[PDB]
C-alpha cells in the first residue's frame, strides 16, 4: 500500500515537528510520497530502508536531486538502530502492516538513539499503543510503550490515502521517549512476561506466569498485589516490578 496523498504526507511531517537539518529514518518508503515530504524539511540525512526492487529506481532518481538521501536495502526486522551509526534519530514512517508492532517495540528498546517517532499504523494498533490500564484496548503493546515513551494519537488516515487502498483505517501516532526510562534488561523481561500474561484475558497472573516463576504467589505478595490479579489489572509499573523479581 503506497501512500499518495501529497497534502497528507506534508501533514504527517508537520505533526512530527521535524526541524531543518535533522537526522531522519524512514522504513518502506515505497514510491516516495512521505520521503519527498521529509526531504522538503531539508534534513541533514534521510536514511530509507527498502527491499522492494520495484521501488528502488524511483528512490535512486530521488537521490539524484537529494544527496542527503541514503538508501539501505535490508529487512526492517533485521536492522538495529545502532547499525545506522548516528544519534538523535527522528523516525518518520509508515510501517508495513505485517511487522508494525514488532518494529515499534524494537525501536523503543533502543530509545536512547531516538529523538522521536511519528508513525503511521493500522488504527487498531495505534489504540493499543495509546491505551490506559483498565481500558478495552489495554494490552502488552500499551505496557511496553507506556514504560518507555510519551504516546500521542495525532489523526486518522482513510484507505483512500493509499494505492491500492488497504481494507482498514490507518492512523498517525507520535512517541517521544521519556526523560527517565527503565534499563534495557528489565524491558527485555517485561517484553516476554507480558507475552505470557496477555496470552489470554481471563488468566490470573499466578497461572500464566507459573511455569516461568513457580513462586509467583510469593512475588505478588512481596509486591502487595492481589493473588487473584489478571493481566489487565496490572499497571505498566507492576510489570516492571515483576520483571525485577523474576
Amino acid at each position: 500500500n503506497f501512500i499518495f496523498d501529497g497534502s497528507l504526507c506534508d501533514k504527517i511531517v508537520r505533526a512530527s515537528g521535524l526541524e531543518e537539518n535533522s537526522n531522519v529514518l524512514e522504513i518502506g518508503p515505497g514510491t516516495g510520497g512521505l520521503t519527498r515530504s521529509i526531504l522538503h524539511k531539508n534534513p541533514k540525512l534521510l536514511t530509507v530502508i527498502e527491499t522492494d526492487e520495484r521501488c528502488i529506481p524511483l528512490l535512486n532518481e530521488i537521490k539524484q536531486y537529494h544527496p542527503n538521501l541514503n538508501i539501505i536495502k535490508q529487512d526492517a526486522l533485521k536492522l538495529k538502530l545502532s547499525d545506522l551509526n548516528t544519534n538523535k534519530i527522528t523516525i518518520i514512517s509508515n510501517l508495513p502492516y505485517h511487522i508494525g508492532t514488532e518494529l515499534v517495540i524494537r525501536w523503543l528498546k533502543e530509545s536512547s538513539l531516538v529523538a522521536s517517532m511519528t508513525l503511521m499504523l493500522q488504527k487498531e494498533v495505534v489504540e493499543r499503543i495509546c491505551a490506559k490500564p483498565s481500558t478495552k484496548a489495554y494490552g502488552r503493546l500499551s505496557v511496553i510503550c507506556s514504560l518507555i515513551a510519551t504516546v500521542e494519537k495525532c489523526f486518522d488516515v482513510a484507505p483512500t490515502a493509499f494505492y491500492p487502498p488497504p481494507k482498514v483505517y490507518s492512523a498517525i501516532v507520535k512517541l517521544t521517549p521519556l526523560e527517565n526510562i527503565p534499563n534495557s534488561d528489565l524491558i527485555s523481561k517485561v517484553e516476554l512476561i507480558t507475552k505470557m500474561a496477555f496470552a489470554g484475558r481471563r488468566k490470573m497472573i499466578k497461572s500464566s506466569l507459573k511455569n516461568l516463576a513457580p513462586n509467583i504467589s510469593e512475588l505478588l505478595a512481596k509486591l502487595n498485589i492481589s493473588d487473584n490479579c489478571r493481566a489487565e489489572n496490572l499497571t505498566p509499573n507492576d510489570y516492571l516490578s515483576l520483571a525485577s523479581l523474576i
